């Protein structure tokens, strides 16, 4: 079934850019690639090129120009396409709100947990039968990659919070005050966004080593002015150079393979399929 | 694209009637209007007429005869149609359950917050791309209208609770005891219903001044007999005259425009669109 | 509309088998039956036969061979088909995780409450209009049947926990640690599974006496190794003989009708329809 145009393209690391991150810059020797999927179009062309001898595939989850809101993303096509290229590692870069004073706008967070409060994403899996698949996601992120992101941040002198629970909401509207109080005071979540689920579910089912590098862009409803879309975008674009510096530091060190014992999803299917 | 039959019809105030409220009574000079929408049919004909020189559009959200349950309402068509008529203010009248002893059957509530626990409403926005829109809904109701409803209630001698958090559930079944304990004791919500979301989301995106006048019809699972549909309908029909008296008091005072500084959604799109 | 092949088949008790329970064994005089529904195919053929003079209909909710995951089950077709055969009682057998130390793998639980945390089941009711139906589900299980299951377990010498709140999650992935902490410590649920909703909703709307016999197969994320699909299936298959012994004990005593005063859904429609 699988066809790419141009043919024969492969990559080792995938980067899924979120808010503010619509192009890479600069993969060398870039090529725009069309990757067939059983689910139709990924968000945009995938750009494949080289970073210090490592082949990287970049996909803007919202499309170039931020054309696709969180609820309308073809998550299945995006992850299928990256898997079809041969990627082993996936770095997601995302904008998040903070539910705690000490996670400040401009700080990075490398989450370790999530809570799914989405509702309208239509498909939360690749496996609709006849092989029933129930992956374990107790520890949903790839720890090998998490630790490499934290190390890079520290080496560059950036603040990187080493843990966090991400509450994923449906959107596109932001939370009410009453909702935000539930997330913060009842669920004791740390950060909030709209795009993690079902991206992470699908990455795990695909046996990828996936981790999120989140940038705090706002304090949700808790600052004297509530979050707006314009604020999020401005803070992300202001800080995108720091995100790029982290990526160009991390990627050369991903030439090898994830360590199985620090990659919860890397053999996910072995015990998950009935 | 926009066509009405008859042509040329406009209105200033919209009223969305809930349980028990299927006709107005009596807009003068009433006309039934068909309003084209990109989403198909609204719940029913919209009835447009005059109340003390203010043009009012009435829409029964469940259709005449209560034909459309909460999960099957074409929320996008309903709000598009009201916007297309030129309305600035939208009064929703709704039946709710109470999660607290002091919010008693027969009392009105003018909520200020909500928590969305729906799942199956299919579209929670008008904006699916390519313009991505994330409206702020920290304070989701229009405060100008809330205060006018409270003032009218007080002037008429009715009990009107001046705040409340509405938990919106999916339905159509009512809550289990275990669910109701979560709403009451964990989320600390005050009232419960099925129709607020995504109606309110869409109204905000449409830059309307929307507020809910809720009538408590029951105590959910917490009275010696649990809520039934027959009970809700009976209590609403018993009290509909009081709701009508409030409307005929409020509407003449809506001849002007919402105050921007007391209308959180009136310029929602200015900072929400990417 | 209603056609069966072969024609004329009727049954009194339905059994909906979950994980590990794909065939009965041994209804005498078994026949595989096709039952037309307005919703298309049930999960598999329904097998009808006799158990000590009581006519029983068995339906594997996942299909033979566990071909259909929880989110892909045609719940409406399954319950319509059982109702069309004339069943009055429905015993569901299900695998669940435990959120409490004392509900141990191998123990049975007869839940009394549930919390619905699903999102993607598409239809949560039979009633989409023009008759609006809102069933009361404060006490969602049929108490007559619950008590008969508990009595059978005790008579056979098995551990059967006499109450429990079932949290139904969407899946197919298992919960994260952060999610499981919400279920356990915030919602104070006892057991967790994926298939109860909307099966139970539909059974109640169909005026069936429905109860769940759950078998604890795992402790979710809380044991030194998190739950896997292979573990659940193995524990269920190891214990399926005990589930069969309970069924063959209970079924002969269901020759009569549910007691109305101990069957919350048996006249559900009387007060639910508008
Ligand atoms: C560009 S504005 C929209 C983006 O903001 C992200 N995000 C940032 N702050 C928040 C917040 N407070 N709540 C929800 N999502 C947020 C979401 O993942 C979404 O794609
Ligand atoms: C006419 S019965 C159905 C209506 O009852 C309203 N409602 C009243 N009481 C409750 C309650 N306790 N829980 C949920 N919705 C309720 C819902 O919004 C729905 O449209
Ligand atoms: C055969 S593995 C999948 C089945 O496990 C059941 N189940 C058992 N343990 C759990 C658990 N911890 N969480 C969710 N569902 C579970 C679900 O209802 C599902 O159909």
């Amino acid at each position: 079934f699988e066809i790419t145009r141009p043919p024969g393209v492969r990559a080792h690391v995938g980067v899924i850019g979120g808010s503010g991150l619509y192009d890479p810059g600069i993969v060398e020797n870039p090529v725009e690639v069309k990757v067939s999927t059983p689910y139709g179009n990924p968000s945009d062309f995938i750009v494949v090129g080289d970073v210090a001898g490592v082949k990287v595939a970049f996909l803007p989850r919202h499309g170039r120009g931020h054309r696709i809101p969180p609820h309308a993303i073809n998550y299945r096509a995006n992850i299928w396409a990256l898997k079809a290229l041969g990627v082993k590692w996936v770095i997601s870069v995302s904008a998040v709100g903070s539910l705690r004073e000490d996670y400040r706008p401009g700080d990075f967070v490398v989450p370790d947990q999530f809570i799914d409060m989405t509702k309208n994403r239509r498909h939360y899996t690749f496996y609709d039968g006849p092989v029933t698949v129930h992956v374990s996601m107790a520890d949903p992120f790839c720890e090998d990659l998490r630790q490499r992101l934290i190390d890079s941040g520290r080496r560059l002198g950036y603040t990187v919070h080493e843990r966090g629970t991400y509450v994923c909401i449906e959107g596109p509207r932001f939370s009410t005050r009453a909702e935000s109080r539930v997330w913060k005071d009842v669920f004791k979540a740390d950060i909030i966004g709209m795009t993690l689920v079902p991206e992470i579910n699908l990455a795990c089912e695909a046996q990828l080593c996936y981790a999120t590098l989140a940038m705090v862009t706002d304090y949700d409803v808790w600052a004297d002015r509530p979050v707006t879309a314009e604020e999020v975008e401005r803070v992300m674009i202001s800080n995108v150079e720091r995100a790029r510096r982290m990526l160009y530091d991390v990627i050369p060190k991903l030439a090898g393979e994830p360590e199985l014992e620090r990659c919860s999803c890397c053999r996910a299917l072995d015990t998950a399929a009935i």
